[PDB]
């Protein structure tokens, strides 16, 4: 106690990998402050782990939550698209602002380096896909440079991180909507490969008419690659961008933390780093609103 910076309170819904990932990450930040994760078996391991570290723990769901509304005014929603749905409108009545971690995609979809300042006042933002946040950064570097006619992402991920079918699709309007490019094309491969793989990214854009900027689009890249760094310290660009004509390509490779879950699992890892980071931009918005 004494005096202190304020913080928003967060609350995990969702008890299994991705919300104990999260729990990892919420620990290192000094704008959100984890007080809750919420579950529906008071046997499950992820509670366990949150009661041993010091957090309060709710073990009957979204109604034990909302018996304790005071514990959170952000939720993270890490279970299912199923069970999002009702949690999104019973948090929404509630008052309480949430981030999607699953495909339900009932809110906006935000990637934070790219189209977040546009939607800090949303009840529920979604993070789209791991594809999607690590490519849809790449695409806009490029389009905000020289307009994208076409972008095709390309995701590798480690076999041990209709479920491909869905996900390209979504991938693919993300990176046509928030990427900016025309046209959007994605692929997710699985590589059965051991050791596991760090996941790996192609993009390839064609841009279109005018004159090209190469130094522009390069610099554009690489400091969008720094920003991302930022809230994903192993995100990398493998080589330089590679021109021909009006054709870039740029491979990516996204290691994890390790936090909890496995640095293999970087396609996983990128989903709860982009979504602490669009929770402490928000919190940052709803801390100089208040009062006001």
């Amino acid at each position: 106690a004494g005096s202190h910076m304020s913080k928003v309170k967060v609350a995990i819904l969702g008890s299994g990998n991705i919300g104990t990932d999260l729990m990892m990450k919420l620990e290192r930040s000094n704008i959100l402050q984890l007080t809750a994760m919420i579950g529906i078996d008071p046997e499950s391991d992820g509670l366990r782990r949150a009661k041993e570290k010091g957090y309060t723990v709710i073990s009957t769901g979204i109604k034990g939550f909302l018996e304790q509304p005071e514990l959170a005014d952000i939720v993270f929603d890490a279970t299912s698209a199923k069970a999002h749905i009702r949690h999104a409108k019973l948090l929404k009545e509630a008052g309480k602002t949430v981030l999607d971690l699953t495909p339900a995609a009932v809110g906006a979809l935000v990637v934070p380096p790219v189209n977040l300042h546009k939607h800090l006042d949303e009840w529920n933002v979604n993070l789209i896909t791991c594809g999607g946040q690590a490519t849809i950064p790449i695409v806009h570097a490029i389009n905000r440079v020289h307009p994208v006619g076409y972008a095709e992402i390309v995701a590798t991920i480690a076999s041990k991180s209709a479920n491909i079918d869905e996900f390209t699709q979504t991938t693919a309007r993300g990176i046509e909507k928030i990427g900016g490019a025309k046209k959007g094309k994605a692929i997710i491969i699985l590589n059965p490969a051991e050791p596991p793989i760090m996941m790996r990214n192609t993009v390839y854009a064609l841009v279109e008419e005018g004159k090209i900027d190469e130094n522009a689009i390069v610099q554009s890249i690489l400091e969008m690659v720094k920003t991302v760094q930022s809230y994903v310290p192993g995100y990398r660009i493998r080589t330089e961008p590679i021109m021909d004509g009006n054709k870039i390509t740029v491979f990516l490779e996204v290691e994890g933390a390790g936090d909890y879950l496995p640095k293999y699992s970087g396609n996983l890892d990128i989903m709860t780093a982009a979504a602490v980071k669009v929770a402490e931009e928000l919190a940052k918005h709803k801390l100089a609103a208040q009062t006001a």
